[PDB]
């Protein structure tokens, strides 16, 4: 099995610890952990392409598209590989995540080790919003806290 | 050409970015940079296995040692692959990095991307140091700066 890991830091007060799992080299990869100093509701989830944070989290570039689709939710055939949707934060401020993904992957061309992972100031609309923007970023605001996903024991 | 980058963030601050750079796969790795918040002298400089800063710098783990190898300095044919020798800071504090290494890859089995590169408190003395430390870590001391080298636009 392989395993990756994510310290989401930013310049204000959220900040959280993500957690991969792969099974196997073909399977989906399981994404859990907390991430706290969330607004209540959704905020966009994403792996961004660059795992650069020179200028904190605009240096990681766009969602990690390396197939050139459209933007849109994990459920959907119709999205980039770094479409992870939305975290949902309670009244807490807390955002518990337990995803399962099988597009996203820690190894081959799908890999997602040394990109970004991004947490957004708003929803993810994933694709079905009523504008372009939707087809491009899910309409999910500014960048709150990133990190570079780092191969884990 | 493949690049990566490293945002090295530490307590004074001690701050730096570093940048690779590789040509071709079966070519060296172009590092380079500056990191600020040093005292004057050498200081060990390495790729650690894990990138896990989940408690900060010690979740990195050992030097990155694929070949299972003993320490020593980046010439010697007897090192871990993260072994990258020292940076020298002036009284100005900083470290002006400018390093060619054959032995780190951005691809295949010694690839560094998804791993920390860090910076210590003290000089490696790359494996002549004479006692047992020598040859695991270069008695280079504790972690001042660290982050998870990620793929670079
Ligand atoms: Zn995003
Ligand atoms: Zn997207
Ligand atoms: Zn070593």
């Amino acid at each position: 099995a392989t395993k990756a890991v994510c310290v989401l830091k930013g310049d204000g007060p959220v900040q959280g610890i993500i957690n991969f799992e792969q099974k196997e080299s073909n399977g989906p990869v399981k994404v859990w952990g907390s991430i706290k100093g969330l607004t209540e509701g959704l905020h966009g989830f994403h792996v961004h392409e660059f795992g650069d944070n020179t200028a904190g989290c605009t240096s990681a570039g766009p969602h990690f598209n390396p197939l050139s689709r459209k933007h849109g939710g994990p459920k959907d055939e119709e999205r980039h590989v770094g479409d992870l949707g939305n975290v949902t934060a309670d009244k807490d401020a807390v955002a518990d995540v337990s995803i399962e993904d099988s597009v996203i992957s820690l190894s081959g061309d799908h890999c997602i080790i040394g990109r970004t992972l991004v947490v957004h100031e708003k929803a993810d609309d994933l694709g079905k919003g009523g504008n372009e923007e939707s087809t491009k970023t899910g309409n999910a605001g500014s960048r709150l806290a990133c990190g570079v996903i780092g191969i884990a024991q």
